[PDB]
């Protein structure tokens, strides 16, 4: 078949899975390294950082999937030098309805999977599909949703996928608040209090020279000094989200409700 | 990459080895054909290989793996297969069962009714195999028709870039469908086992008279057979549902002879289509 039109150096928008599949394959054959940046909802600075990270790989072509000013998101992508936007309808992604799906391992039942027990099954299923449509050399996710990032590394490993998963350190507001589309709903008292999540985590990371309990108790003190911050969990795990070893590398994760908004954050921890 | 000797049988046990070899061959223009087996190779498997061999410029990969061989490799070499992939359980499941494929509701029907995680296990391994080898085409017999359908659903649902090839079921001279499990029939059992295929063909010809006559003919033949215990006899659409049948479908049977469970199926046309 003819390869659908692709104009190098321009923003090319495809809604058909088949079309982006054919183009990406044609590009892979001409030498380019295909980079995938999946996105959902309205575009934010976190996504732009994923884009910049992918663009700096030499000979990259950047594919951004968008799976909801939508025209201004596209103008933003063009201004970033993105050459492919993949914009399929729900129908195109699911022409036979919900059928074969991915079932995550037991990690999906933990932490975020407590309030939302089937959320990661849906994420892993759509990510697998995006991975098979585009076949990128590398796929880029923020570390903000660290549990989601870990789950797709497990997906990649367990299903023997050929793709490199790249986690990009979380972009933050100037006071530390982790980027998220939810931040826009916070009133000013909520926005001032929400700084406690990141303040607690960075405190814990520095307190960690004094060991794991000192790191945890520092985090909890900072969370305790904030009004209207209902902590759902505060957990120190290994970097794979298994139990924290006695010392070594780890990750500290927090989730909290401020009014009706659920905020999450996490950070690298090194014990002692 | 590891060594590949063309026009000889190259055996790889590490997934990374077959993946690298496979990728190198595809880049140089060969089309990669995958034939999944559980070993105990029979003529039905040889027919899969032969079908894969006749794709121009094919390189054929036969995988041998049982979800947790002197014969097998011999025959493969005698067929001109250039790659056997024989992974260890540890190399396929270094983390145990973790992320898995959850099939659609067809996996809870028929064979999957008493074995509700059976097809999940199959689809998970078949997905892993496809990702390791990344073939252009993968070949399955039609005899495990439900399996074949669920594999097509896998390939469509997850957007896999592979063509699924169903090969018509090879049969012993009396019509008995080839299967590893035939070796388990005593002579009396092997004699009676012809009823499944006799039953299905009787139905396919009865079907000019409608679906009820077709089912009824098959049942009488099954009923006349010594020591054949019928699990299920079902007529369905070709994708196995959730649609009612129109004029072309599949008739499936599963029956016990002693401890041995035998399955078979056939294309059926109803009325005018017959
Ligand atoms: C580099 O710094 C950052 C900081 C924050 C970021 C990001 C990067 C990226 C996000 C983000 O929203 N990612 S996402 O939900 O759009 C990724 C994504 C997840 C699922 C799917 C689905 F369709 F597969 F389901 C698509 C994209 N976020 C916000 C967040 O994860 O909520
Ligand atoms: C074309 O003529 C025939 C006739 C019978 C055949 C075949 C071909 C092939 C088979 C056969 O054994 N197919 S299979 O189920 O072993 C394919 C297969 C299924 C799962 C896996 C696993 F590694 F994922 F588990 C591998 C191969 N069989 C026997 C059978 O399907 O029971």
């Amino acid at each position: 078949m003819a390869i659908p039109a692709f104009h190098p150096g321009e923003l090319n928008v495809y809604s058909a899975p088949g079309d982006v599949a054919d183009v990406s394959r044609a590009l892979r054959l001409t030498g380019r390294r295909v980079m995938l940046v999946p996105t959902m909802g309205a575009l934010h600075e976190g996504h732009l950082a994923l884009v910049r990270a992918a663009k700096r790989v030499p000979g990259s072509v950047v594919v951004v999937s968008i799976f909801v000013t939508p025209d201004d998101d596209l103008a933003q992508l063009r201004a970033e030098g993105v050459e492919i936007a993949f914009t399929p309808t729900t129908a195109a992604m699911y022409p036979d309805g919900l059928r074969t799906t991915v079932q995550p391992g037991p990690l999906a039942a933990e932490l975020e999977g407590g309030p939302r027990p089937t959320h990661f099954a849906g994420v892993l299923t759509v990510v697998l599909k995006l991975l098979q449509i585009v076949r990128p050399d590398r796929v880029f996710f923020g570390e903000k949703d660290y549990q989601q990032l870990v789950l797709i590394r497990q997906l990649v490993a367990d299903f023997n996928l050929d793709v490199a998963v790249v986690g990009v350190p979380t972009v933050r507001e100037a006071d530390g608040l982790a980027m998220s589309s939810r931040n826009r709903y916070l009133d000013p008292a909520q926005r001032a209090a929400a700084v406690a999540l990141s303040a607690a985590l960075t405190a814990a990371a520095h307190a960690a020279t004094a060991g794991a309990q000192a790191a945890l108790d520092a985090a909890r003190a900072v969370l305790d000094a904030a009004p209207g911050v209902a902590v759902d969990y505060l957990e120190l795990r290994d970097i794979g989200l298994g139990p924290m070893p006695l010392n070594g590398s780890g990750r500290l994760l927090v989730a909290a409700r401020l009014g009706t908004t659920r905020l999450l954050d996490n950070i690298a921890i090194e014990i002692g």
